[PDB]
């Protein structure tokens, strides 16, 4: 029996958010096979809309007609074959539009139609929309019945209308009876997107009245409020393609990574979506500096639609608005000495405020200036916020110089203020089981180069002996077929080079990746993606250790079709961007995003760029905010010179001093997948519900939300309260996070060196747990009394240090260990 239900009849269903709901009704034809399978993998049950009484300007069909009956029976079979778990049966009372003479005939034809559909397809759950005239003769057939109770939509007048008490009285006996037969009742209510607080109240009311509510819009094209409410965890970033493609837009390059860090999926848009963003987007960033698009009327309409639904909008850098009425709605108008500024928003973050846009505030009730400059006696306002969002216009956004930029606004404070962002458990990929994450991946370039060392071995052997073998970090290694293979550019060296590659790929700390055939410096694509995959799999490694990833060469900006080709070939991908921060130039403007979404799929940028700059980037992305894990990225050419070799050894040493949790790049990318896809929802019992996390298992909990409540959580193992964040550790993707205002004194995981695969409280003092990785397990527990772990008939007493109980077990995996304190 369902605990929550959502309806989405539009294209581009937001899959992770909808998967928060037990049942999801879709419009088949606006959804594809991949959509259905994703919902199911997340635990949701997908239903398909099917109109029974009418054909779609509708045609009331003859329910006794053999052509129509068999059409619907056929459609049911197809939809089942396509993966739907049920049907949402609509227009079940449309027969009453006929003459009273034909009413009983058609009713009886409908009872038999539905009985026969049920008989033929017993595996399909049948979710009726009303049907009160036929349900009494279909006992046990309906899994649920919907009713469109308090807030309705009147299609004839195109308006939202309170439901008459007369209408409820008519419904009341029918619903009473259904409740007595144990049939779930789904109340489908309609409120405009801006009246979201009312929707929350109505949903709570309908639950107490015994319904499963879903409060939405008449087009069913919004993420509505149900018995749970999805937390808007996306931010949109709109750019002007005339000014450049996404990958060079300054908002993507300088802000995308900060929005990811703050806790959000970032969707990038150059036709803008013509549906409500309310309930799905926490805000919209606009970063356009050449004015409105040529289709300016539609653009202005779109902006006004967000204002009207109260989705906040932040205009950064430029103000692409040629519409005084729009500006008037925001209390602004088009029209140097410093008259005023809000130092919480600018001037105290990186760059100081230095004097160097014809825009002012007309209504301080609507817009609060953060910066007021006076020139020629007029007051200009280039930075401001209000309930509608904000503006932060050049040259008071970023200080710019050739090769260097610094923030003038505090970007975090501005976005938080403009969008009124609430505190979140933010998905976080920098830290796992309380430890900073470490990856090491190697581009194959220079494998064939000879090291400037005695013996002049190949760079491939040098990296194997100097770096891979001596250090205990899992490493993801690529080669270029154009270097090492018979069909490449060194066909007579392949006989000496392939054996080295085979030895590397056979090391137990190594996983295999491809670095293409010809190492394109600037992106035959099937030859580069598929052919070198096949070359490596066949000649350099075994069936049990295949290529796991493609590492892009060169500028690492393939097109959408190439990315899709890589996915179609079983190869997740990594590289690109230019995340680099140095003590010389430590501005956070140097942080790229992790994620580059395309129509061909997601490209993951290199978390930290390749080849002192790197040791600095590690430190500046660790503190005061931990923006990145320890991500060592280099080329085989780095093993050709004593000085590069010396530098490498110093990087490895700093990484190991931090005692990270080591991951292969292919496993790390499943964490980044969660970064991109995660959804958060707030249940009525107050717990946070998670979907779409994939391999991600850390939430950075905003201290305003308190501490994990380990009595009421599911899949939450502990917390580590560090300067950079309150890291909550998850033992599964479908976790439920209960919160309390004080730290839970029951035994909690503090840190561990291996991935965590289970953690369940048997009691306030006993935990069953499981870990699996590549090193002997080390972990520590925060608890009062002494702690002991029993595994496979053996007991280990915890060693105490400063409130923690530390454990070192001589095993790389633990299945259902027992912790008692």
């Amino acid at each position: 029996k369902p605990s929550s239900v959502a309806f989405w009849y539009a294209e581009q269903p937001p899959l992770a958010e909808l998967s928060q709901f037990d049942w999801v009704v879709l419009e088949p034809g606006h959804a594809d096979a991949a959509d259905i399978a994703y919902l199911k993998a997340q635990g949701s049950t997908p239903f398909a809309y099917l109109s029974v009484g009418e054909f779609d300007h509708s045609q009331v069909m003859d329910l006794s007609s053999s052509v129509w009956r068999e059409h619907l029976f056929s459609r049911a079979a197809e939809l089942r074959r396509q993966g739907y778990a049920g049907l949402f049966l609509d227009t079940l009372d449309s027969f009453q539009l006929q003459s009273e003479d034909r009413h009983e005939p058609q009713r009886q034809a409908l009872v038999s139609l539905l009985a026969e559909l049920h008989r033929r397809e017993p595996q399909l759950s049948l979710f009726f929309n009303r049907g009160f005239e036929v349900l009494p003769e279909l006992p046990g057939v309906a899994s649920a019945v919907a009713v469109e109770i308090h807030a309705g939509w009147e299609a004839a007048s195109s308006r939202y209308r309170t439901v008459s008490q007369e209408d409820r009285d008519w419904l009341q006996p029918h619903l009473e009876a259904l409740r007595a037969q144990g049939v779930p009742l789904v109340a489908i209510e309609y409120l405009p997107p801006e009246r979201r607080e009312e929707a929350r109240e109505l949903a709570a009311r309908l639950v107490k009245e015994g319904f499963i509510p879903y409060v939405t819009t008449p087009a069913l094209d919004t993420l509505g409020v149900g018995s749970l409410e999805v937390q808007p965890r996306r931010i949109a970033l709109v750019y002007d393609p005339r000014e450049g493609e996404l990958e060079s837009n300054p908002g993507h390059v300088m802000l995308g990574g900060l929005l990811e860090y703050l806790g959000y999926r970032v969707d990038y848009w150059p036709a803008l979506p013509q549906r409500p963003l309310k309930g799905l987007y926490a805000g919209v960033v606009i970063w356009m500096t050449s004015g409105p698009p040529s289709a300016s009327d539609s653009f202005h309409a779109w902006l006004n639609a967000r204002i009207d639904e109260q989705v906040p909008i932040a205009f950064l850098a430029g103000l692409p608005v040629d519409n005084d009425g729009l500006l008037q709605r925001l209390g602004m108008r088009r029209l140097p000495r410093l008259e005023f500024h809000d130092q919480s928003l600018l001037g105290a973050f990186e760059a100081p405020l230095r004097l160097r846009p014809a825009l002012t505030v007309t209504d301080p009730q609507l817009t609060q200036a953060a910066l007021v400059l006076e020139h020629g006696g007029r007051r200009y306002v280039p930075v401001a916020t209000g309930t509608w969002g904000g503006i932060a216009l050049a040259p008071y956004l970023v200080e710019e110089a050739l090769d260097h930029r610094r923030w003038i606004i505090d970007p975090f404070a501005f976005i938080q203020r403009a969008f009124a962002l609430p505190p979140l458990p933010s998905p976080d990929v920098t830290t796992e089981n309380g430890r900073r994450v470490a990856t090491v991946h190697i581009d194959g370039d220079g494998f064939v180069s000879r090291a400037e060392v005695p013996g002049t071995p190949y760079a491939g052997q040098q990296v194997l002996e100097a770096f891979i073998r001596p250090y205990p970090l899992l490493t993801s290694v690529s080669v270029v077929e154009g270097e090492v293979g018979p069909k490449g550019m060194y066909p007579h060296l392949s006989k000496e080079l392939e054996p080295i590659a085979r030895r590397i790929f056979a090391d137990p700390k190594v996983e295999v990746a491809s670095h293409t055939f010809s190492h394109p410096f600037f992106w035959d694509m099937r030859r580069e993606v598929v052919g070198t995959r096949d070359y490596i799999n066949q000649r350099l490694t075994t069936p049990e250790k295949p290529v796991k990833m493609i590492f892009w060469s060169g500028d690492a900006l393939p097109d959408a079709e190439t990315i899709k080709l890589a996915y179609d070939s079983g190869l997740p991908n990594v590289n690109g961007g230019n995340t680099m921060l140095t003590k010389a130039y430590p501005s956070l403007t140097g942080l790229y995003p992790l994620i580059r979404p395309t129509s061909g799929g997601v490209q993951y940028y290199a978390p930290i760029i390749n080849e002192r700059d790197v040791l600095d980037t590690f430190a500046l992305t660790d503190q005061p905010r931990r923006l990145r894990g320890l991500h060592l990225y280099y080329h085989f050419y780095s093993g050709t010179k004593q000085a590069s070799i010396r530098a490498m050894h110093q990087i490895y040493a700093e990484m190991l001093r931090q005692q990270p949790l080591s991951l292969w790049m292919s496993d790390y990318v499943r964490r980044l997948e969660g970064l991109h896809c995660a959804s958060l929802a707030r249940r009525a019992d107050g717990r946070w519900q998670l979907r779409g996390l994939a391999g991600l298992r850390t939430l950075r909990l905003d201290p305003a939300l308190g501490w994990p409540d380990l009595a009421r959580s599911k899949g939450v193992a502990g917390v580590r309260d560090l300067p950079q964040g309150r890291y909550v550790h998850l033992s599964r993707a479908d976790a439920l996070l209960a919160l309390r205002s004080s730290r839970d004194p029951r035994p909690a995981l503090e840190e561990a060196n291996l991935p965590l695969t289970a953690w369940e409280y048997r009691s306030a003092s006993q935990v069953s747990f499981s870990f699996a990785g590549e090193l002997p397990l080390q972990f520590s527990v925060r608890a009062a009394g002494p702690c002991r772990v029993t595994v496979a008939g053996q007991s280990f007493q915890g060693k105490e240090h400063d409130g923690l109980w530390r454990f070192q077990l001589p095993m790389k995996q633990v299945r259902d260990g027992q912790l008692v304190c």
